[PDB]
């Protein structure tokens, strides 16, 4: 049995001042309980786990609001804090070994990208989210990080952002045209404007029932990796996928994607050899009932398992198993 | 931003003497208390509540059982308040003003059509629902009115439909051309009789699996408005959807449409630009659990914005924010 | 109104010795306590219930691990007597008689499909399973029962068969070529190596993602049985369907199909006309709320309604209905 990916680095990143929602924090705990490493291990793939970020946490002395935002000093110093750390696991790595980030809030993606970008700059980013997390300060109703973390690394949308020294070092390292969504479902008409305005690609769950999953995929490969030369960053939200699904998230969006249509990118985005980085965020498992919970936690570790490359057709064993090896009489032996 | 439509009546009708569970009567209320108003502002709709109909409910020694019909004079009673009502609010906005409907059982029909097409007599009929809501009054089982809406108001039918002098004012002004069905699954042996004797255009959920439901939308607007020229009636029975989606409703059966699939429906249908009356059926709040409810609510919601123009692709601000305008120094600007 | 098969026989199979959660063996009642029988009678179809086989269960001194398999004696003599009774079912019925047998664990197919084979040698097998349910004893992680049914009745397997005296009378009946699976997506390495190698024709649920089902169904025939001459015997796991549709199963895999998808496979197969045996297992009324257990019984019977039948397009009714001969005045009569 062939393997794209022989193995991998595991990420924790328990972001939690994204979002008012106390629990995201527990996003990486919830995996590491599963059994997602031994699945991952019986399909031949070597994960080794790097552990968590610790996220600066300021106290609200420290961190007031600005410009609308809610403590945007400790995203700033987190984003820094977790660009070092994925940068230096990209580059240690410079076949191919994929870096698995579970969160954490969504606002853990200006870092990762940002670390990312810095050892492989020419990087594409794959969008699997509801929401456009594309607010800019000032035109986010909420002030929450979380829904803000692709304005800071757009080139286009710069002058929309309102400087601030502690935010110098996030260096917006995207342009519009490496950017493509997938399941989009509850824009703000902000994000709509911008992203129509400067080209982003997306496809909406409005073209995911036209189009259907399969040409929706290609279309967004298409548009930001044509030739697959472009190393991958796939971000992840799990309320990308439908409630019935992922309830345990804070912010829920009725008429996702099914498991299978997420499944169905993973295995593409895999398939193509590029997967670089992928994150899971948004996990929140102090969130719903134990059942929705363990949904959430399944849901999430067969979207995982997919894009290390595992094969719902299945996988072809290492070592091929043989009666007569033991000492023992087969029937068909016996028979003759 | 453009909008087809760019006001909204909203109407209660708290029906449930058309079957025996009590809680349809709070289907309007489950509504009021969502955030639907809001949403539909926020799109930058101009909704109107025009409050509820009181349905005319009277005790069973003033309505006993006729032809098997359960509370059939309540009916005709409500049925013609029901049709006054809607006549008056039709002509009153005779671009385009929808009239959104919340029930209610699905009773309310026989009065909602009666009353839309004495505004409109060219009117069509699209029909959402897990059933016919065709019986007539000897072939229905249970006695019923949810189950027979339909048969008053269709021409072809009136020698199936026994004479009641109370029932003189309803006037069958529907031809067997001018309705169509999606979402079918149970319907009764003479229900499935009258369809195909009379050739009702019908898209059951067999229909919806071996077609795909752009088709089958395309091809119900093809048959009963194949140039858009009539306005539209859409009668949407929550329970059209599945009863994972929608649990909180009286006759759930499996195997419904997803979410996405009845706003794909509500998505074309508002977009013809003839949505003259959307209304929603059967919403009972008594059923289930609390989450139940919530999910049943939430659909519900999800659904009317649909109908009236919601995108899930996104909407334009209708006014563009500028970071200078506020005395504000982008990162942009201070790099320059 | 016309029906391919106008009577059938109905067979419980209690088996709960082919894994270890108790409450298999409550699967036939869970049926027999639906509405399923009074459902089948109104499409018009003749029901005769041939009661239960009492599957051999011995005391664990009797029946010891042998080549790691649990109740593996409990298993040969069961399947033995199963294999006896289904053979006489079938050949008292040699249109044609459909006999519905409802389970139990999917242990109990090595004994149908025996018994079957040897009224109809010519038969093909449809296989609809989230797994394989052909692990070879010494490969069986588990050593259980339901997870080996095939492997004892396929004759490409028989050198990795391990010979035991008991299980001599169960002969392997099934060609490789005979056997199609629709739904996999759990498949062990060893299984996938002997499907691959042996050329079984299987279809899982990435195959369902990207063809469809209905091309699934067609090419799963083609394979099988490409001129619809053979007899069928359907036998459907219900853990093949999604969790949040049958939650009450003891293996379940998320992402499975819908349960739209596994009517359109039923409904299929009943109309070939060649369906002779339909099997449903892996029923577990102990498992999961009560909910979750009147979900599950709910899409048992409508998966075994398909199977003998009935359309979600209607039926004709048998006797149609005259309003003037009960001496009844129609409306349109009064009008007149
Ligand atoms: N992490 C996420 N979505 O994926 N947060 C949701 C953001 C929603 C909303 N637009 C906000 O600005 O807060
Ligand atoms: N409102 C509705 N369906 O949409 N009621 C269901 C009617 C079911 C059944 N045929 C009856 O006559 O009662
Ligand atoms: N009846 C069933 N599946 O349909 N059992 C599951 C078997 C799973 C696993 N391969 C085992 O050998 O035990
Ligand atoms: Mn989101
Ligand atoms: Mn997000
Ligand atoms: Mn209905
Ligand atoms: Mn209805
Ligand atoms: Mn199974
Ligand atoms: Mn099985």
């Amino acid at each position: 049995p062939k393997l794209l990916y022989t193995s991998a680095n595991f990420l924790g990143i328990p972001t939690n001042r994204g979002q008012p929602k106390i629990g995201t924090y527990q996003g990486p705990e919830l995996i590491r309980k599963s059994n997602f490493f031994q699945l991952v291990a019986e399909d031949g793939i070597q994960l080794t786990d790097c552990g968590d970020i610790i996220p600066v946490e300021l106290n609200e002395a420290e961190d007031p609001q600005r410009f609308g935002m809610k403590w945007s000093r400790s995203f700033s110093l987190t984003t820094l804090r977790i660009a070092e750390r994925v940068e230096e696991l990209m580059k240690q790595s410079n076949k191919s070994t994929p870096l698995v980030i579970v969160g954490g809030d969504h606002s853990m993606a200006t870092g990762t990208i940002l670390g990312h970008a810095e050892a492989k700059p020419d990087l594409c980013v794959l969008w699997i989210d509801a929401h456009g997390d594309i607010n800019t300060p000032l035109n986010s109703a909420s002030g929450n990080m979380h829904g803000m973390p692709l304005s800071f690394l757009v080139k286009e949308l710069q002058d929309q952002i309102p400087w601030l020294d502690d935010f110098e070092g996030i260096k917006p390292c995207l342009n519009a045209s490496n950017i493509a969504y997938i399941g989009l479902r509850d824009l703000d008409a902000h994000e709509t404007h911008d992203i129509r305005k400067h080209g982003i690609a997306y496809f909406t769950m409005l073209d995911v029932d036209r189009m259907g999953i399969e040409a929706v995929i290609k279309e967004a490969l298409l548009a930001v990796n044509p030739r697959l030369e472009k190393a991958i960053h796939l971000s992840f939200d799990i309320d990308a996928l439908d409630p019935l699904v992922a309830p345990s998230t804070g912010t829920a969006v009725p008429g996702g994607l099914t498991l299978r249509e997420g499944l169905r990118i993973c295995e593409e985005v895999s398939a193509t050899g590029k997967l670089s980085v992928v994150e899971l965020a948004e996990l929140n498992p102090l969130l719903g009932s134990q059942e929705d919970v363990l949904k959430t936690q399944s849901s999430a570790v067969h979207i995982l398992r997919a894009c290390l490359g595992h094969c719902r057709s299945g996988h072809l064993p290492f070592k091929v198993r043989n009666l007569t090896d033991q000492g023992i009489m087969s029937r068909a032996a016996h028979m003759q």
